[PDB]
């Protein structure tokens, strides 16, 4: 169901990019941030990026969308010190988006 796949993730997407610790991820990393991000981190992903693929109906499938979403918090974790405000934002986030998730039925509970 394409259309109740999309509104599904419109809806959850709207939810994560509102909660107070999704700031450090609202758009992608700069290099005068950390001008070697984009050599580390192979796959780069954020928010508004999420936005556009969303819009543009990239998640053909919820496991697309869910590989993104887990993947701001990956690398998040592989760049940055594990004790960072960073982290602590990555780890708050994914607290967040794992209790949508399951209000979703998106993963088992
Ligand atoms: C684009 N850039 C991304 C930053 N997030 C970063 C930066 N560097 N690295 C290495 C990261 O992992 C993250 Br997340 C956060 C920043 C900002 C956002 C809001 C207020 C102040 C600063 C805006």
């Amino acid at each position: 169901d394409p259309d109740q796949l999309y509104t599904t993730l419109k809806n959850l997407l709207a939810q994560i990019k509102s909660h107070p610790s999704a700031w450090p991820f609202m758009e992608p990393v700069k290099k005068s941030e950390a001008p070697d991000y984009y050599e580390v981190i192979r796959f780069p992903i954020d928010l508004k990026t999420m936005t556009e693929r969303l819009r543009s109906r990239y998640y053909v499938t919820r496991k697309l969308f869910v590989a993104d979403l887990q993947r701001v918090i990956a690398n998040c974790r592989e760049y940055n010190p594990p004790d960072s405000e960073y982290c602590r934002c990555a780890s708050a986030l994914e607290k967040f988006f794992y209790f949508k998730l399951k209000e979703g039925g998106l993963i088992d509970k």
